[PDB]
C-alpha cells in the first residue's frame, strides 16, 4: 500500500526534525529524532533486505550514527 513507502515517511520525517533540532542546537532533541530515524531505516532494511535502496538506507543510518557520536560529545 505499500509498507516500505509510509516507513520512508516516517524515517524522512525524523530526519528532518533531527535535522531542525540539531540546527537549534537542541542537541537532545536531534539526538533523539536522529535514533527514531535510524529505528524506522533499519526496519524497512530489516522487511526490504534486497531493495534497490538498500546502500542509501545505510549511509543514512552511517550518517546519523556519526551525528550522535558528536551530540553526544556537547549536551
Amino acid at each position: 500500500m505499500s509498507a516500505q513507502v509510509m516507513l520512508e515517511d516516517m524515517a524522512r520525517k525524523y530526519a528532518i526534525l533531527a535535522v531542525k533540532a540539531d540546527k537549534e542546537g537542541k542537541v537532545e532533541d536531534a539526538i533523539t529524532y536522529y535514533k527514531k530515524a535510524i529505528e524506522v531505516l533499519s526496519q524497512i532494511i530489516v522487511l526490504y533486505p534486497e531493495s534497490v535502496a538498500r546502500t542509501a538506507y545505510e549511509q543514512m543510518i552511517n550518517e546519523y550514527k556519526k551525528r550522535i557520536s558528536y551530540l553526544e560529545k556537547v549536551l
